[PDB]
């Protein structure tokens, strides 16, 4: 199940695609296992963060994966686990700085190897490092690179040049971001605007995917079931002159 494959399988279903995204090792790894057993029959295609110390509700969940022990190795273990139980595309989210740490063609390396198919590079205009890009690329993992709500057309262009797999939109209104990225390419656009319910949802399921992630670590925070929280969203996903 290609990325490309994943985002047609829910278009033809008539829904925005639903993609859970869970820190790694939080609130534990346990946890973060069961997690992910909860969410995979929701999940067209699944993120998994890489805990960094540099919104706040991921900033939380990131700095309790960290301070129970959670590092690189601890990460690539889980992908290799997570991988073992699904067939669906995992993308690994991740800042510049570990990747520089390990250096890049290791760090990319041992994370194809472990089984993801490819990274979301969040603090990286690819356009300003495109030999960092196509080493991604070539070693075998989609990139996907970030716009945002004040993103000009011109930027819009220059980002989904760079993209593979899929474009990422988020408002750390959607119809009209969506519209103007759609219109520069025919890359699948997900979109993340902490989406928490059915009705969020609804205002979102115009992108072809939708994020969830924010909402995800409230409920594991409350130590709340995944599944009621999801279906809500799955059901809000489901599609129906200005001066």
């Amino acid at each position: 199940m290609t990325t490309l494959e994943a985002f047609a399988k829910a278009r033809s279903e008539g829904r925005a695609a639903l993609i859970p995204y869970l820190t790694a090792g939080f609130p534990s790894r346990e946890g973060f296992l069961q997690a992910v057993e909860e969410v995979l029959p929701y999940a067209d295609l699944l993120e998994i963060g890489l805990p960094y110390s540099d919104g706040p509700v991921i900033q939380r969940a990131s700095e309790l994966a960290l301070r129970k022990g959670m590092s690189v190795q601890g990460a690539l273990e889980l992908v290799r686990e997570v991988r073992a139980l699904t067939e669906k595309p995992l993308f690994l989210m991740t800042y510049l700085n570990p990747v520089l740490a390990w250096g890049p063609e290791r760090f990319f390396g041992l994370f194809k190897q472990a089984g993801a198919t490819g990274v979301i590079l969040p603090d990286l205009p690819p356009d300003e490092d495109p030999g960092l890009v196509r080493l991604a690329q070539e070693i075998g993992l989609e990139t996907v690179f970030l716009l945002a709500p004040t993103s000009t057309d011109a930027r819009i262009a220059t980002v989904v040049r760079h993209a593979t797999g899929f474009v990422y939109a988020v408002s750390v209104e959607v119809k009209d971001l969506v519209r103007r990225i759609k219109a520069r390419t025919a890359l699948p656009v997900a979109v993340g605007f902490g989406v928490s319910g059915k009705a969020t949802a609804a205002q979102a399921a115009v992108a072809d995917g939708v994020v969830v992630g924010s909402a995800l670590v409230r409920a594991l925070e409350e130590g709340r079931s995944l599944a009621p929280l999801l279906q809500e969203i799955r059901q809000g996903l489901q599609r129906l002159p200005l001066p």
